[PDB]
């Protein structure tokens, strides 16, 4: 593991080429425009800037404006904070009724997330059928890991949960490993051992400062196309005062959408790329009919129990993973709170913890259930789109939640967890629970799964490879337009996908530079 980061301050050196979108001198022609300074978009823009003039457009501001985004201790704060339209956490509620959040900040969701770092399941590449350069994938993981990933230090709760997973039969013991494999392991973290958050914005430090420009509070409202050989030629973006701006690509350059599972389909639909009948019904002029834009949108379920130990436990960031094919498990330990972190629990109606608690969680893989992103406003990109995930519409997802919940049952029965019981009785009713405890034939587990579901926050889809994009991430039917972010794949690459999407930004950047090379 030569290729890991050190403890270090968050590196804001890149702010020397970050400008307010109010600056009209950013307007003009570039080789590349990247829309969304997020998980994929930052390493993509940094990579393209090695050879070419790049403009990165981000709707949010810089992370220095919200200091609680820069520490492990700050994780809860950013979710607890009210969404005033400027904050790094944007709140939404799916049409299923499940509270959720997305990032609105330079560095994207890597600035607000739970820090867990893993490489994709090595079977994922062949499952996609894309002709990946697998050696280049691994070099690109090392380039990310060298910059922002550490081997975490021991945390007492994470060690308890790892011992519990192993005693519950989540085998083998993989020790410390970044790989998504069956068994129990310590994985990597983008929080360093001093609790400093590292993130995708720091990969902008790898860019060429003579070639890369970043516009913040740049809300990209439309992709501009050639008038006739249909090509993307540029974007309209507005600034924080509401004034409009244009930027263009030139020659053999390209526009890449990296606006996330929610923002990419939304901007494609606003730009007339999407289902012909849907867009016609909104009187949006169709530039490229595609029945799949904003279709196949997925949210992996989170199901959980909360235990209240009779003695305090130390708060922790998640580093210890229990992985099976059919469920991915972790646990966080938290301080109590009287303001809830929005979307931790699926509604605002959830009881508040009075003392320290362990949130013990299982994630459904895939998932197979899907829904869609549709426009709320046919013109205004600042109005969030409608999103529906149809949680547990697919019975296989429900079957996998039942298996995961039975395994959390096994975990609550381990010697590892016994000291955290309020009563030394034989049964798991010896724990004190915040909210609904586990119910042991299948009907009661099914009800528990359905009624107590939350977002894992690892939503993906809406612009899938094989539906909207080709195997090179190009929008089918349009020259000079790509999509690179979590909108691109219908199944998770692993339990914790930020690692894959950080890698993907640079990887596709290297594919574009190779395609263009002589
Ligand atoms: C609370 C939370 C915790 C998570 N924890 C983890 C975890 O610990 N580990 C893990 O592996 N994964 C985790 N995830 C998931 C993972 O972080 C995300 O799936 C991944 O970061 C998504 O990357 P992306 O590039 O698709 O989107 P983002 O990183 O969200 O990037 C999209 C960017 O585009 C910008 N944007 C959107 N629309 C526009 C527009 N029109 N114009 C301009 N800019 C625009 C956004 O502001 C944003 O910065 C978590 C997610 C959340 C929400
Ligand atoms: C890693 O990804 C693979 C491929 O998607 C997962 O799928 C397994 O592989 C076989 C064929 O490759 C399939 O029949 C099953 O869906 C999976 N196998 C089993 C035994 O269930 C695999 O499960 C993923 N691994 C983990 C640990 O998540
Ligand atoms: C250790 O973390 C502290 C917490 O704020 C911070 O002051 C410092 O940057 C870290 N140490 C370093 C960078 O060596
Ligand atoms: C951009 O400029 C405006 C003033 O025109 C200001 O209100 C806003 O905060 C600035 N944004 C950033 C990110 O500096
Ligand atoms: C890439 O790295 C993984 C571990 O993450 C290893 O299993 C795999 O063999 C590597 N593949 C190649 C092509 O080197
Ligand atoms: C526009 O479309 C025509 C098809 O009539 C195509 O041949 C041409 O390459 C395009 N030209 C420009 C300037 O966009
Ligand atoms: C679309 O425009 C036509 C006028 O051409 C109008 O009849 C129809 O109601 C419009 N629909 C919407 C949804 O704006
Ligand atoms: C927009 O969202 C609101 C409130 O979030 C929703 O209830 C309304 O029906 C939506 N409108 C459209 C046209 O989708
Ligand atoms: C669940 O998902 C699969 C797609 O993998 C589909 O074939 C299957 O028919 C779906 N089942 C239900 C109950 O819809
Ligand atoms: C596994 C998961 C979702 O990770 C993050 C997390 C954070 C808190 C902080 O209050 C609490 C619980 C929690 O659980």
């Amino acid at each position: 593991h030569h290729h890991l980061a050190n403890t270090s301050a968050h590196d804001f050196s890149y702010l020397k080429f970050v400008y307010n979108a109010t600056d009209t001198s950013l307007e003009g022609s570039y080789d590349y425009i990247v829309i969304g300074g997020g998980t994929s978009g930052c390493p993509l823009a940094a990579t393209l800037s090695e050879k070419y003039k790049v403009l990165l457009l981000e709707r949010g501001t810089i992370a220095t404006e919200y200091p609680n985004t820069l520490t492990a201790d700050g994780f809860a704060y950013n979710l607890q904070q009210q969404d005033d339209g400027k904050t790094p956490v944007e709140r939404f509620v799916s049409e299923d009724g499940i509270d959720n959040v997305r990032a609105r900040i330079l560095g994207g969701t890597t600035i607000i997330n739970a820090g867990v770092y893993a490489r994709a399941n090595i079977s994922f590449y062949s499952q996609t059928g894309i002709e990946w350069d697998l050696d280049l994938v691994n070099k690109t993981y090392e380039w990310v890991e060298d910059a922002i990933v550490v081997k975490p230090n021991n945390q007492s709760w994470q060690s308890v949960i790892g011992e519990g997973f192993l005693e519950a039969g989540i085998l083998p013991d993989n020790g410390f490993s970044l790989d998504h494999e069956a068994g129990t392991r310590l994985t990597g973290s983008t929080f360093d051992n001093n609790g400093t958050r590292h993130a995708a914005d720091e990969l902008l430090n790898k860019g060429d400062p003579n070639n890369l420009l970043v516009a913040v509070q740049a809300s990209v409202e439309k992709i501009l196309f050639s008038s006739n050989n249909l090509s993307a030629i540029g974007v309209i973006y507005t600034d924080s005062d509401g004034n409009s701006h244009q930027a263009f690509v030139r020659g053999n350059g390209e526009v890449i959408v990296s606006a996330g599972t929610i923002g990419t389909p939304q901007l494609l639909l606003l730009s007339g790329v999407g289902p012909e009948s849907y867009l016609s019904s909104l009187n949006i002029t169709v530039v490229q009919p595609n029945p799949y834009v904003g279709q196949f949108v997925y949210d992996n379920p989170r199901n959980f129990i909360n235990i209240l130990p009779p003695n305090p436990i130390e708060a922790s960031v998640v580093t210890v993973l229990g992985i099976r094919s059919d469920y991915y498990q972790v646990s966080a330990s938290s301080l109590p709170f009287s303001t809830p972190p929005f979307s931790l629990f699926p509604t605002t109606s959830y009881p508040l913890p009075n003392s320290t608690f362990a949130h013990i969680v299982s994630q459904v893989p895939g998932p197979l259930s899907h829904g869609s992103v549709t426009l709320n406003s046919s013109s205004d990109v600042r109005i969030a789109p409608n999103i529906k995930f149809n949680y547990y519409s697919n019975s296989t997802d429900l079957a996998n939640c039942v298996s995961g919940m039975k395994k959390l049952g096994d975990l609550l029965r381990t010697k590892a967890l016994e000291p955290y019981k309020a009563r030394d009785v034989l049964g798991i009713d010896g724990f004190n629970y915040l909210g609904v405890p586990l119910p042991t034939d299948d009907a009661s587990f099914e009800t528990f799964c359905l009624d107590n579901v939350a977002s894992y926050w690892h939503y993906h889809g809406g612009s899938l490879v094989g539906k909207v994009l080709d195997d090179s991430f190009r929008v089918m039917g349009i020259k000079a337009l790509r999509v690179v972010d979590a909108s691109t794949f219908p199944y998770e690459p692993n339990s914790h996908p930020q690692g894959f999407y950080l890698m993907l930004g640079r990887y596709v950047g290297l594919q574009i530079l190779q395609e263009r090379s002589i």
